[PDB]
């Protein structure tokens, strides 16, 4: 499934709805499509209590329901779609970045309210921004709906079709485009420089609606239009384009490749290729993080032949045999090359990263619970004292409430936390990637 993606999900669903969403969330993953009578029978819970489950599923867009053979509506869960609750933050800043703050609670509202028609998400966003803007002026339901409106046509908003309204949701696929774009992007500029990267950005832009998330090449597009469709920042000429051009295309990494020439040249994008080496580098970092920057090396060494044999192994690695030896057990050893394999294999270590994680968050607000409200009614004290009575021997005796080793378990606590959330973001953009390649594989 595996098991770590079913172990997930159940953590997804628990902090965001409950107990009672995630019991029956985990059965409809765990038993496939079942009618609303099955599921409260083999869960040994009533059918208002799995009914009450099923509304904050589909609403929020998550489990499926089709009418199936004798006319009894049966429900199914998507494992995918359970996941993609984890990139949700991500989609967020992104759309803050892109479309302004304006942007950034449409799409906050859109994910947590799941379904929603436009103009109840315009209404709720312009008061929710009214409360925000300095006592008055209030927000023009217009910019708001503007915004909503560029989103519905850079396609990063669509309609919910059908089995003052109605509604509609995320298209978190142009947010694959998109991050898949941008993934690329840098890694030219990192690869290669900005210039060129800028170059992929006008090729992306121009391949963010013809072609594909998962398409392994792009579309051919000759350089006179690209040169056409250059940014405004930048004034760089054709010759300058073409020397480019053909860098880009015979370039030993080959992210992008010649298709014709023709005139000025038909040039495509290796979707594939690129997405690989993104995973290829990751891997490196791996090795360098567990097996350190030795094993990485020679790791980096293992990129142009080899697994198997030894007798070049020793030989390009310019250490002692008995070195050499133990070193490409280990990087064998956790399936170290196959390259979509380890990547598959990667992608489940992930999920148990995880695990991990949300079980340490979970438990120390748990383990903490008795030290929580402790804090919540000191802040109430400085409520009515800052303005009414804005005693200081009051605010020490606040102090005195919260002695010392309290106070720095709190801090100790909210670092974890920090620790965590920090290690939780890094995952996800990972998983971004290995979760696109292995579809990108899907050809």
């Amino acid at each position: 499934m595996t098991q770590a993606e079913i172990k997930l999900c159940s953590l997804l669903l628990q902090e965001h709805f409950g107990e009672i969403v995630e019991k029956i969330g985990v059965h409809l993953i765990r038993t496939g499509s079942q009618p609303l009578r099955v599921i409260a029978h083999d869960t040994g819970t009533s059918l208002d209590q799995v009914k009450k489950a099923l509304c904050v599923l589909v609403q929020h867009n998550l489990v499926s329901y089709q009418v199936h053979k004798r006319g009894v509506v049966e429900y199914e869960a998507q494992c995918s779609r359970v996941l993609r609750m984890l990139r949700y933050p991500r989609y967020i800043y992104t759309t803050k970045t892109l479309y302004s703050d304006t942007g950034e609670l449409i799409v906050e509202e859109l994910l947590l309210n799941g379904k929603l028609t436009m103009s109840a998400v315009v209404k709720k966003v312009a008061d929710r921004l009214t409360e925000t803007m300095e006592d008055g002026k209030t927000m023009d339901y217009a910019e708001v709906s503007n915004t909503f409106v560029r989103l519905a046509d850079t396609h990063f908003v669509q309609r919910c079709p059908s089995v003052d309204g109605i509604y509609w949701q995320a298209n978190l696929d142009r947010f694959h485009q998109h991050f898949r774009d941008q993934a690329i992007v840098s890694a030219v500029a990192n690869r290669m420089d900005q210039t060129s990267s800028e170059i992929v950005r006008t090729m992306l832009r121009m391949s963010e609606i013809t072609t594909s998330s998962s398409a392994p090449f792009t579309q051919p597009l000759s350089s006179n239009e690209i040169f056409r469709s250059l940014p405004v920042g930048y004034n760089i000429s054709k010759q300058v384009l073409d020397q480019y051009l053909t860098l880009l295309a015979d370039d030993p990494l080959e992210f992008v490749g010649k298709s014709g020439d023709s005139g000025g040249g038909m040039y495509v994008i290796n979707l594939h290729k690129a997405l690989a080496s993104l995973a290829t580098a990751t891997l490196e970092s791996v090795v360098q993080e567990r097996f350190g920057s030795r094993c990485a090396r020679i790791f980096r060494l293992v990129l142009q032949k080899k697994h198997i044999e030894q007798k070049q192994v020793e030989d390009f690695a310019m250490i002692p045999a008995k070195e050499a030896k133990d070193m490409l057990y280990k990087m064998l050893s956790e399936n170290f090359v196959n390259i979509l394999s380890a990547a598959r294999m990667l992608l489940h270590r992930c999920y148990k990263s995880i695990a991990n994680l949300i079980e340490r968050r979970q438990f120390e607000t748990k383990e903490n619970k008795r030290l929580l409200e402790k804090s919540q009614r000191v802040e109430a004290i400085i409520a009515s004292m800052q303005a009414t009575g804005a005693e200081e021997a009051q605010l020490q005796e606040i102090e005195e409430m919260i002695t010392a080793p309290e106070r720095q378990q709190l801090e100790t606590l909210k670092r974890n936390v920090n620790k965590l959330d920090a290690s939780e973001i890094q995952v996800d953009e990972t998983i971004f990637l290995l979760e696109s390649y292995i579809e990108c594989t899907m050809k």
